């Protein structure tokens, strides 16, 4: 039933959600280190809610991130 | 309090989580690939198995993945 083709583009389209994923992380990390210049004399006070929130998006989805891996570690590992 | 340094250092091990995600996405799918060129008798009869759990993991993955990279867009959009 099912094919070694039909897995690749689904694999593909995991390898594109990863990499967005990727992307857009890479993105917010060059926003908070362009404020690492500026941060001294800065009114930390407006930031407080989104270093909170982004904060938390991060922590909250790591070790969904590393279950992920550690889940497609180990059926890559049958292929042993 | 938060600052963009405590910041810098859950980015950065949010990025090796999704590195280690995109790491064995990559090696999974290469596994698959590799299986192309042999998909006939008892090579078919003898992954079925890894590849219900490719399908079924991947299939699942892709919409969290999605929505990671979803929620960070939405916060870097806010740092603008």
């Amino acid at each position: 039933k099912i094919t070694p083709e039909e897995l690749e583009r689904i694999a593909g389209n995991f390898k594109n959600a990863a990499g967005e994923a990727q992307s857009q992380i890479n993105r917010l990390e060059g926003d908070i280190n362009s404020l690492e210049g500026q941060w001294a004399g800065a009114t930390q006070a407006k930031f407080r809610g989104e270093f909170i929130q982004s904060k938390q998006a991060m922590q909250q989805y790591i070790p969904i991130l590393e279950g992920i891996s550690t889940d497609l570690k180990r059926i890559a590992d049958k292929f042993r």
